[PDB]
């Protein structure tokens, strides 16, 4: 566990990067390497899994000298890194001792000491599945979408065919669709190999997206019963995914 | 039976709604050529409440032939809050019994709100003899009736020639919101006596919940008389509250 | 008759008050024709605060007979919060046992705030050995308390020559907050001897909860020492607190 030091510009951006992942953690294990910052996990009911990566070049300065993993407690994590300001420069160091110094450098130089936990890794690997479809969407329509489905029922439909994407919720009595063609702004790119669809639960769903911008562009895979990958992407070169299991 | 109604900017049309669903629950729409109008009391049968929408503020209006249909006010509220202020609003009706309410913009949302209906009773609005009219901005009225719940729960109106002023006294504290027409707040004054009524603030502070703070707000009432408090929507629009005075 | 005060600016008056009730329940004020002045200590007894404010801030000041009020900070805060930004406040005495407060602005709005009885201590405001002065911005003041709040129930103010620091240490966690000339949040240091103290987030949380981002904040301390905040209303007015170090 040798020492490291890494600098991000930018605390409030980085701190909501963390709160999204989050929202479905309470515990994580940070892979930290020459290349990058890494993490990968599963929520307690292991229905999603999260993968984030940061690769070295977003931060500032990235000083690794050898490979180790830190274990971290979200919560927090996640309290902490809300007290920076957005044009806040973040630090986080580890020394011989064994927490994490976080810093932000602005008006002030405020430092927190967390303590690292020790979090045992399950044997996760993100499969390269047989998506079927593909949907590049603002993240403003999708994050409208599960709230109307919310206010209908607790699963949400996604249809993808050649021309136009649906996520249909169905009540007892009252339904919602929400339908997008590439004639629409909230639709960037539709790919479809053949006619898609499945349904996934918009509890999980509502938590995948509250940290997501609404102007962010996100990626939707699926397959007919197939996991959902939803991804987007982080200064342009870190990505954070989730795979979300279907509703059978 | 189909119809076809659009009006551009679905976050108003959710404002003006929502204005009425304070007090009304249920609500008979009744869908002529000329226009929608709707016309309810709060349970409590103290507030009557009109609304009527002309054919000129929406966009596009077909109607096949005049029409009545109930909704649940709250049901309705909660689907048109999902409206965006750049959105297109469309109500539609096929043959069925749904409302078919869709919102264009990034994307077509669509929802289809059940039906019901509603016991609708002898329901008319009838000219009383006010004695008094003001015209004020929406500001003053929301803060003298947030002002006045600090105090008391009713509210007492007191027009003469020259002043307006509502008053409302607890054991302790009292105040007092005076307008003359050398106040911003007041447009419009027109007295033909001494006029004086009492309204509950509970009440009021529903009427008044979703009016604009630079929304044009005209009173009429009279010496314990009913209240009548009107504002206008998109200039052609109409809402209309009337008030039974308080003992 | 007994006094007129008038205050332009409803909203940043009130402001004002709502510091200082944040931590009195009730105050004598002492209105004299030099300004008004308020001293008052929380029910603890471990802050006291001092408000002055001298009639250059208001726009008219008429005593006619020097007095002494005696207010319930709460129900003089809910009253107040009624102002708006664009209001002139005119507080008037008259022979009676009330306060009247006016707001004049889109309509004439008058309060009568019923005064009160207040049991006065007197109360010194010392001269102390302070070793340490720090100048430095409501927003660092008040995210260091933030931070702390975190971690630990009282924060140590550490001052040298070069350098504030704020440190708060847990069971396990710690946070640090220090702070340099170079660094745009102090604006000033003076450091007569190395000063060391602790005090009680709370009552620092309940301090600086009223404070603006961009106020600018005086703290005098000395080791072991109470510490003395002071900020400046429209350059004239103050606003001092002194709270009791923590063992």
């Amino acid at each position: 566990h040798m020492p490291f030091e890494i600098v991000f510009d930018g605390a409030k951006e980085f701190a909501d990067l963390i709160a999204t992942a989050s929202n479905l953690i309470d515990e994580a294990a940070f892979k930290i390497t020459e290349e990058g910052v890494s993490m990968r996990a599963m929520d307690p009911s292991r229905v999603v899994l999260i993968d984030l990566n940061l690769p070295e070049s977003i931060f500032s300065k990235y000083e690794v000298e050898e490979p180790e993993t830190i274990g971290i407690n979200m919560d927090h994590f996640k309290k902490i890194l809300k007290r920076g300001k957005s044009k806040d420069t973040l630090i986080l160091r580890k020394g011989d001792e064994n927490f994490l110094e976080i810093t932000f450098e602005g008006t002030a130089k405020r430092t927190f000491r967390l303590p690292l936990i020790d979090v045992e890794e399950l044997e996760l690997e993100l499969p390269e599945l047989p998506f079927t479809a593909k949907v590049v969407l603002l993240g403003e329509v999708l994050k409208e979408a599960i709230k109307d489905a919310s206010l209908v029922s607790d699963s949400l439909k996604f249809i993808a065919k050649e021309d136009e994407f649906t996520m249909k919720a169905e009540g007892e009595t009252n339904e919602v669709e929400i339908k997008l063609t590439l004639e629409d702004e909230g639709l960037l790119d539709l790919e479809v190999e053949e006619e898609t669809r499945s349904a996934y639960g918009i509890s999980y769903l509502a938590d995948m997206v509250k940290g997501i911008g609404k102007a962010d562009e996100v990626t939707l895979r699926f397959g007919t019963e197939m996991p959902l990958q939803m991804d987007y992407f982080i200064r342009d070169e870190g990505k954070l995914t989730f795979l979300l299991a279907p509703r059978v």
